[PDB]
């Protein structure tokens, strides 16, 4: 009866924008339901070939932006990658598009706040958002990546 699974940390972000960690074959079902254009995905690993058959049998484009894992205090954000990963979540022709790494908290995290950013959301209401998901795990280095993120290359889109 109560048959559909969302992916780990699954949220609607805006129209046409999810947030989640790694789809598995349990969350392929749910998935369907929400008509996915794209994945916007940010982990270095191959996709898997259970998820890979998904997106042929579903048309969905898979965009791999590969963020290495960090951990604090040694965290990179690499800039560029989020950057090329923003330019492709703002093109509506992408959408509805999922966004994912492992656990929808880090690098999903950074590149929804950059989104929140251009948005013109005050950086408390975007870190607020970013700690919900991020809870217990929740990194200053994210935060920081958000505050200084320059928003003038995207302010025209």
């Amino acid at each position: 009866e109560l048959h559909l699974i969302p992916p780990l940390n699954f949220s609607m972000v805006d129209n046409g924008i999810f947030r989640s960690g790694f789809p598995d074959s349990a969350n392929f079902s749910f998935l369907q339901t929400l008509g996915l254009r794209s994945i916007i995905y940010l982990c270095p690993e191959p996709y898997p070939e259970s998820n890979l058959q998904f997106l042929k049998s579903n048309g969905i484009r898979l965009f791999q932006f590969g963020i290495e894992g960090n951990k604090e205090p040694f965290v990179n954000i690499p800039d560029h990658k989020i950057r090329m990963a923003l330019k492709v979540l703002l093109d509506e022709k992408n959408h509805p598009v999922l966004i994912h790494c492992k656990r929808g908290k880090h690098r999903t995290g950074c590149l929804v706040g950059c989104l929140r950013k251009l948005q013109k959301w005050c950086l408390t209401s975007i870190f607020d958002e970013y700690q919900r998901f991020a809870a217990a795990k929740a990194r200053v280095s994210d935060q920081r990546f958000m505050e200084i993120f320059d928003v003038s290359s995207f302010s025209h889109i």
